[PDB]
C-alpha cells in the first residue's frame, strides 16, 4: 500500500560507554521482518550517518518504525543506548501538518540521546 523512506541523518548526546567517555554508535532501523543496521562510528557521542533506507508499508495502521541505538566496541554485549518507535499512522498525519522535516525525536530507556530523522511516507 505504500513505501516509507527513513533518512537517519545523525544522533546527539548518545550515552557514553567507553573508558575514553566516547561510544562507537549505530542505529538499526526496523519494522516487522524489515531491517537495516548502519555502519558503526568511530569515538563519538554525536555520529553523523546519512543512512537511507526503504520501507514496504503493509499495514498503515498497524506498522511501527523503530530506531534502536547501539555501542560496538571489543566487548559483548554491544551496550543498548535507546530506542525510540513511531506508528507509520503518525508518520503520515505528521507528513500532511508539517511537511517534509526533519523530526528530533527523543530515545526511551536510556537517560540521555536524541535522533535526527526525515520520514518520507509515499502512499499508492
Amino acid at each position: 500500500i505504500g513505501r516509507l523512506m527513513v533518512h537517519v541523518i545523525e544522533a546527539t548526546e548518545l550515552k557514553a560507554c567507553k573508558p575514553n567517555g566516547k561510544s562507537n554508535p549505530y542505529c538499526e532501523i526496523s519494522m516487522g521482518s524489515q531491517s537495516y543496521t548502519t555502519r558503526t562510528i568511530q569515538d563519538t557521542l554525536n555520529p553523523k550517518w546519512n543512512f537511507n533506507c526503504q520501507f514496504f508499508i503493509k499495514d498503515l495502521y498497524q506498522d511501527v518504525l523503530c530506531l534502536t541505538l547501539f555501542d560496538r566496541d571489543q566487548f559483548s554485549p554491544d551496550d543498548f543506548l535507546g530506542r525510540t518507535e513511531i506508528p507509520v499512522a503518525k508518520i503520515r498525519t505528521e507528513q500532511e501538518s508539517k511537511g517534509p522535516m526533519t523530526r528530533r525525536l527523543l530515545l526511551h530507556e536510556v537517560p540521555t540521546g536524541e535522533v535526527w530523522v526525515r520520514f518520507d511516507l509515499q502512499l499508492f
